[PDB]
């Protein structure tokens, strides 16, 4: 299975799922930078699912590794801002980044696998 490109559409068709997630609800746009002021001094980086998936469509990321980077810095940025492991946002982060993380595998797998066939010869 060595298409070196079929990462893009797998990747298109898991954040159309993750856009179904009621989980994802809070990870769907930039946070508001006039809602949360200090937001901007906790967080060097911001990330959303609608960032990814334009950065997708676009052509501006090269791999599914990329990709990745950017989804996990969304859960990473959760986890700092949140103040407790027990609340609503950081438990939702935790679900979806479970279910993110189960369906990516075997596309990064895929992929890599596809460019060592290329390098073969
Ligand atoms: O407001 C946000 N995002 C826009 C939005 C949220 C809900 C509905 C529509 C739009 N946030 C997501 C990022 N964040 C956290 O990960 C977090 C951890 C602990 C408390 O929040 C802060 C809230």
């Amino acid at each position: 299975s060595y298409d070196i490109q079929a990462w893009k559409k797998q990747c298109e068709e898991l954040l159309n799922l993750i856009f179904q997630c009621e989980d994802s609800e809070p990870f769907r746009q930039p946070v508001d930078l006039l809602e949360y002021p200090d937001y901007r001094d906790i967080i060097d980086t911001p990330m959303d699912f609608a960032t990814v998936r334009e950065t997708l469509e676009a052509g501006n990321y090269e791999s599914p590794m990329e990709l990745c980077k950017d989804v996990r810095l969304i859960f990473s940025n959760s986890k700092a801002y949140t103040p407790s492991k027990r609340s609503r946002i950081y438990s939702m982060s935790l679900r979806l980044s479970a279910f993110f993380e189960e369906h990516i595998s075997s596309v990064l797998s895929d992929y890599k696998s596809a460019l060592r066939f290329h390098k073969r010869n």
